């Protein structure tokens, strides 16, 4: 779509004055090329990243795009669970000197999932909000653990000062006919987790997700409606 920029294999789209979506693609062999989206946030004199790309090389291209187009240091990255689309590029972040954060559970599961763990672990209260001492200096990033759904470790992030919340792989677009890859899913708690994400970011009107283009809040309720049928 017009307005989008390509750098290498990555596509970028501005969502807000200080927010961009990054999109990377993995070619399952002779199968569907599969898109995955993350976010880039300009916070004053620094940049914050949400999710790697599928690969280290694709991840370096994110970082090089930021250097060329924004020209501010990346202070940290938060990754949203231990699958290849979200943590495939951790080695690239580390090679670049970025501090990395993930749900403690993501870091614990990372080895079995064939992912490199992030450096630092987020933990969460019973109400789902990140324990702030584990997410120091996150600026406008508000990190919320909605409960198990796409995976037991899936986390979400709202961007304060914008209309944007990022549901990662938990949320599907409002015309989706399935819930995608359920290989690590919790089918019993999924619906409640989708709804909890909506409740955490009641003011968000643009919902960004890993595997569809940004949607309205309709994505949340539609996802929950699908998930209701798993139980
Ligand atoms: F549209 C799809 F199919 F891409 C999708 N929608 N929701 C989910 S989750 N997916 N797939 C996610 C996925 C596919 C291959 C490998 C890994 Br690791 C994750
Ligand atoms: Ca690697
Ligand atoms: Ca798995
Ligand atoms: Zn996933
Ligand atoms: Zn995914």
């Amino acid at each position: 779509e017009t307005g989008d920029q390509r750098f290498g294999d990555l596509v970028f789209r501005q969502l807000a004055p200080n927010v961009w979506q990054h999109t990377s693609y993995l070619d399952m062999p002779g199968f569907g090329a599969v898109a995955s989206n993350g976010l880039i946030v300009r916070d004053g004199g620094r940049v914050l990243v949400v999710d790697t790309a599928w690969t280290d090389d694709q991840t370096a291209q994110i970082l090089n795009w930021i250097k060329q187009e924004i020209n501010l240091p990346v202070a940290l990255a938060v990754v949203t669970h231990a699958h290849q689309d979200k943590m495939g590029g951790m080695d690239a972040l580390h090679a670049a000197g970025i501090a990395t954060y993930a749900n403690a559970l993501s870091n614990q599961l990372a080895p079995q999932e064939g992912m490199v763990a992030a450096q630092h672990s987020l933990t969460f209260a019973a109400n789902g909000w990140v324990e702030p001492a584990t997410a120091p200096n996150f600026g406008p990033l508000k990190v919320f653990y909605p409960g198990p759904g796409h995976t037991s470790d899936n986390i979400t992030v709202g961007i304060d000062g914008t209309d944007i919340a990022f549901g990662g792989c938990l949320i599907k677009d409002s015309k989706a006919k399935s819930l995608g890859n359920l290989g690590d899913a919790d089918t019993e708690h999924y619906a409640a987790s989708a709804r909890a994400f909506g409740a955490a970011f009641p003011k968000a009107s643009m919902i960004v997700m890993s595997h569809s283009a940004p949607d309205s809040r309709a994505a949340i309720t539609h996802t929950a409606r699908m998930a209701d049928k798993l139980r």
